[PDB]
């Protein structure tokens, strides 16, 4: 259970941990692990949450050992979910890491405020604990071209590492295919994966504790339309976690593993002219690699495409390059290569015709008829299907055995020319209580209510971003009912039209009437020529809010989009503080930002 011991038992001298939430860092970690072999070394990629990083202290036992970290940065600079434990540990510990060699590559995006905060932290932190840095901190930027940044980093990285441990490029040929196909003639039905994420049968034989690798299948006890209109579809779900031993608090997130639209799976099978019901397995050509399979096997093709692979997002340039070899028509083959190019115009065609038009693997297979790749090679080229995160909309103080979700079904007309459907939400919208089971696990956040119940709370969450706040309110109403003394509880919510998508009208009225909700400020962006947003309302309450912040010591919470809405709200607060301090804008910014570091201004960013 010690990654170090895991390394010794398989001759690995290089370990690459991935701090990832949607797979990018995971895949970079996988590619770097594979790389080690091109230099006569051996590595493995691993999820830090499945291990204890304090074990780094033992890494020096393996000669010429290296630990690499591919870390993504999320909301307010916090780490991804699978890296929180490692991150918490790095802050607690003072372990001496002399003898440890590391390298960090961080995934980020310059348009957010805390650019690669997680990557900079691990790199800086590990040096203070005494470990030795052998290659510079890579700073990838998903705003420009992340893959490109990774490549130019990696190309200097291996040479420096090879120069450090005394080896050199083996000069191997390569293999193209990292896996080979093996079809099964019989197979015991209970020896074949049917969608589980980890241990075989782990879905049928629910056995705690339940986490990311061992999700708990909760039954859907409620699923109802929340919006009055029909322009869009907003839903409220309730999953029973009774007997799961799962604990949660208001502000936490619940992640679910969805299933792709079976009609989409079918079509891909037909277009490839394949038997989606063939039970098979994909094995790593290199029998020395730690990644034996691309996903759980054996399994049918149907299962893989349904529960294990991303078939709805835009195909990566690499996929287009590989697929290219399968276009029996020259002009289509040339177009596929151009979209994979590095040329400026070649990178544009891609950005425009694939990424922005939101074309998926099936659309590409239809738009390029001469393209007929064997399904097994296709499955190896596609990325793993990721879990979708939702802000728990209930309080464990009141619903200890039920996790509530507030979500908007995703469905739009892509510029590709067809209608795209969101995976998790479509799958969730079809679950009818009649037992509909959703695989899920909980992920803690730092979006918690004040430590002391007396501290006033100011919530700003337009649209479905109100979700976590229903939790906060339930809990505050409960605290009051327990004879506790609670500070003021204000909610600033917004919607399109009151008769269209106003959420939780009744529940919100009840809380207000009962005094659990002190003020209920609602803005409607489309019910008039003039658009009204939560920040206009905050501006109208400039006196009171400033009082609660400068005197009451209120806590502020904002939920939704960070770079725009959350940005306008922050600006609005800068203005309020500048007027009532009174102080210069410059000084108002330090004051609002001091609140954040001080822990009183929390942001839960969804995008
Ligand atoms: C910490 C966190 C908390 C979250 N909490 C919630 C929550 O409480 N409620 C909720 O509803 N969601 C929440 N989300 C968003 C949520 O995780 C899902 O991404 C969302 O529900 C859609 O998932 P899907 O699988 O249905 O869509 P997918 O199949 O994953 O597709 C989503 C993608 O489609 C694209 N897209 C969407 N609409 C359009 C359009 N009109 N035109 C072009 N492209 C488009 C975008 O690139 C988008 O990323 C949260 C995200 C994070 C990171
Ligand atoms: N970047 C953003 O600021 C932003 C805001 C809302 C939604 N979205 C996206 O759209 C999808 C629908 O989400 P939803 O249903 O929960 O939201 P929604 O239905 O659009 O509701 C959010 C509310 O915020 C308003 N709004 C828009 N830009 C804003 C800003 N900068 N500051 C404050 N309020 C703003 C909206 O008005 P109008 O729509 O009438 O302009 C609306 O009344 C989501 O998947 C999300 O990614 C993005
Ligand atoms: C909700 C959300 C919040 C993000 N917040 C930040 C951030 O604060 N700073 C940053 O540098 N990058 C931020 N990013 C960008 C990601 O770090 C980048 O897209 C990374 O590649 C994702 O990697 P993954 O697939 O391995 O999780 C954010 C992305 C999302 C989706």
């Amino acid at each position: 259970s010690s990654f170090v011991e895991k390394m010794k038992k398989t001759g690995r001298n290089i370990i690459v941990f991935y701090g990832s939430q949607t797979g990018t860092a995971e895949e970079f970690a996988n590619r770097l692990s594979k790389d080690a072999h091109r230099y006569g070394m051996r590595g493995m990629s691993a999820d830090p949450e499945e291990y204890d990083l304090a074990d780094l202290s033992s890494l020096p036992e393996i000669d010429k050992s290296l630990v690499v970290f591919a870390m993504a940065t999320y909301g307010e600079g916090d780490p991804t979910c699978n890296a929180q434990d490692f991150y918490d540990w790095l802050q607690e510990t003072d372990v001496d890491l002399t003898g440890v060699k590391f390298a960090v590559f961080g995934l980020g995006n310059k348009t957010y405020e805390h650019f690669n905060a997680m990557g900079k932290y691990v790199d800086q932190r590990l040096e203070q604990l005494g470990a030795q840095r052998i290659f510079e901190l890579g700073l990838g930027d998903d705003d420009g071209n992340l893959e490109e940044d990774f490549i130019t980093w990696r190309e200097q990285f291996w040479p420096a590492v090879a120069e450090f441990f005394g080896v050199e490029a083996t000069g191997e040929e390569s293999s193209i295919r990292q896996y080979e196909l093996v079809v099964h003639e019989d197979m015991d039905v209970a020896k074949v994966y049917t969608g589980e994420m980890g241990r075989l049968k782990s879905y049928e034989n629910q056995k705690p504790p339940f986490d990311a690798k061992n999700p708990f299948l909760a039954a859907v006890t409620a699923n109802r339309k929340l919006n009055q209109g029909t322009e869009r579809h907003l839903m409220h779900l309730e999953l029973d976690i009774s007997d799961s031993k799962i604990r949660y608090e208001s502000g936490d997130h619940v992640a679910v593993y969805p299933a792709n639209d079976s009609a989409l799976v079918n079509q891909i099978g037909e277009i490839l002219g394949a038997d989606l019901d063939v039970i098979m397995s994909l094995n790593n050509l290199d029998e020395e690699s730690n990644k034996k399979h691309p996903f759980p096997t054996p399994t049918t093709y149907r299962t893989a495409l349904t529960y294990y692979l991303d078939i709805t997002n835009p195909p990566r340039t690499n996929v287009l390059y590989e697929l290219a070899q399968y276009a029996s028509e020259p002009s289509e083959q040339e177009h596929l290569h151009k979209m994979a190019s590095s040329s400026g115009e070649g990178k544009e065609l891609y950005l425009s015709w694939v990424v922005e038009a939101r074309r998926h693997i099936l659309a590409i297979l239809q738009d390029y008829p001469s393209l007929r790749p064997p399904i097994d090679h296709l499955l190896e080229l596609l990325p793993r299907l990721q879990a979708r995160y939702y802000s728990i909309a209930s309080s464990s103080k009141v619903h200890p055995n039920s996790v509530h979700i507030t979500a908007v079904a995703v469905e739009y007309e892509a510029k590709s020319g067809r209608v795209n459907k969101g995976v998790a939400t479509s799958w969730l919208r079809a679950k009818e209580p009649a037992r509909a089971l959703v695989p899920m696990f909980v992920c803690k956040s730092q979006f918690r209510l004040p430590f002391k119940s007396t501290t006033p709370v100011i919530m700003v969450g337009p649209g479905t971003g109100i979700a976590p706040f229903m939790g906060f309110i339930q809990e505050r109403a409960w605290l009051r009912e327990q004879g506790k003394e609670v500070g003021e509880t204000l909610l600033y919510y917004g919607a399109r039209r009151s008769d269209e998508d106003y959420l939780y009208r009744e529940e919100l009225a009840r809380f207000h009437k009962d005094g659990a909700l002190t003020q209920l400020n609602v803005a409607f962006s489309r019910e008039q020529a003039h658009k009204v947003y939560v920040q206009h309302l905050l501006k109208r309450d400039r006196e009171h809010l400033w009082k609660l912040i400068h005197e009451g010591g209120a806590h502020i919470y904002v939920c939704g989009d960070a770079r725009n809405m959350a940005k306008d709200v922050q600006n609005t607060f800068y203005d309020i503080v500048a007027e009532f301090g009174p102080m210069e804008h410059t000084q108002a910014v330090d004051y609002v930002k001091k609140l954040m570091t001080k822990g009183r201004y929390s942001l839960d960013v969804w995008s």
